[PDB]
């Protein structure tokens, strides 16, 4: 398993120790409070009222937790994933990223606490 | 495993099929949007800026997801629990509940989507 | 999970720390060498060529590993049980027992090493 | 998970659908009866009193169940593996094989029944 923090102001995201392999089943739980710039903080689903002005993941709100698996595009994580299998052809290291517009991460704050594990299959 | 929805306006909460027994390890993942009355909605961690004016769970924000195991006191769930063991002497059915002040659930709206499973132990 | 040894000469059996509850999935793996009296030893399936002269478990060979769950009847274990669910109304502590004829355990020797754990459900 | 059989008479062994990846935790349970030549049969631990005359696995008895992960050397399985991680950084398909001396499998008989699954990690 892996446990760590994902900082909101880290544009690169947080590379984890988890290599997603074909057939793997995973669980992710994410918690905490972060901001993309405003004084308010939001949980790992982000800000449901905020427009998309060029986010790295168009399928999750601004301030949401997302991931990449190896060379994949961004995939929503939000609060987590329960006994989840990736699309076919998706494999590699899991990188966790805060969802914001490229070049706008430097005014972000807080973080999410994240647990990842592989499940029975 | 149990998969379902917890309505914000349900004071009695949602009795699940999960009977937590001594030694069990569980995983919960919770998602979605709910309100305790205001226009805004919050995710399963609730509203970090709301005062506690007699919530059913003093250890989570207003609008958070919480639970009881049998006739335990309320236990915060928030976005979820990763490979979690309950406090000693706590056992019985898991009841999922929206965190609000008793008698004030009638103006609530939304729901959380929740998965629970027992893990290897 | 539980790990321990079950002596062949222990007519009362080896009580484990595992309480089997309704809906539990378990895994057991057993190894080692034991005898019901002859100088030969057998593994946890017992001796396939030995007649049943009044064994505690008529659905396992002489010298096999068997169990009781609470005060159930004997249930064969042999080399182990892979992601197994018990029969209806069976619950309680797992006791591991060597399969021999009652009152004839005194000339037994050796032991099996056993791992038990609970699986996802 | 994978369920199937491996013949005592097959030098090539039984290629499974399980691809063991770095970090994977697996469980194997094996059962059944086989001989490397004599009229007697043994379970998956093989014959503890037999000399090694050039077995494919020097770290298991003659008549034992062993395996390869990809093109690894042989690894003992015996009655099974409980929540086991591969000690060397091996990867690839699990191949199950009966432990005998190469060129001497012609007088072998029987088979083992095997379950393999990936565990939580
Ligand atoms: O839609 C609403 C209001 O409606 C609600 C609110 C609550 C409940 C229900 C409805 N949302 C807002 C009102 C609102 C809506 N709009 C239009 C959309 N907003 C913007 O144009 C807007 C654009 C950018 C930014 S902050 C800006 O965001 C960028 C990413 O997009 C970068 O990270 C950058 O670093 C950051 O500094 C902030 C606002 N502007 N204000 C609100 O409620 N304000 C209070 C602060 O939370
Ligand atoms: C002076 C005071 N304030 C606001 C203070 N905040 C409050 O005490 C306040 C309290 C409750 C509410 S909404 C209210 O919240 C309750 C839970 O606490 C119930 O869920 C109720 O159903 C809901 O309608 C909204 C605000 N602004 N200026
Ligand atoms: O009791 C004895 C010894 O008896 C003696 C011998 C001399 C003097 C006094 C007593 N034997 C014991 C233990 C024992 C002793 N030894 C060493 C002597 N045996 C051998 O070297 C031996 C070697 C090979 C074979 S069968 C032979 O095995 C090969 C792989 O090794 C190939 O698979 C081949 O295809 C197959 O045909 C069978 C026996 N191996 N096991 C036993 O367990 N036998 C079965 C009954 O319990
Ligand atoms: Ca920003
Ligand atoms: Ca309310
Ligand atoms: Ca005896
Ligand atoms: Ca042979």
């Amino acid at each position: 398993a892996w446990k760590g923090e994902v900082l909101a102001n880290n544009e690169a995201g947080q590379v984890t120790s988890i290599i997603y392999n074909p057939g793997d089943v995973i669980t992710i739980v994410a918690a905490g409070w972060a901001s993309y710039g405003p004084t308010q903080k939001w949980g790992p689903q982000g800000d449901r009222e905020h427009p998309d002005q060029g986010l790295i993941c168009h399928d999750a709100f601004c301030g949401a937790l997302v991931m990449k698996i190896g060379n994949s595009g961004t995939i929503p994580v939000n609060t987590g994933l329960f006994r989840w299998v990736a699309p076919n052809n998706v494999q590699g290291a899991i990188t966790l990223i805060y969802n914001d517009v490229p070049g706008t991460y430097g005014n972000n704050s807080g973080s999410f606490s994240v647990n990842i594990g592989k499940d029975q299959s």
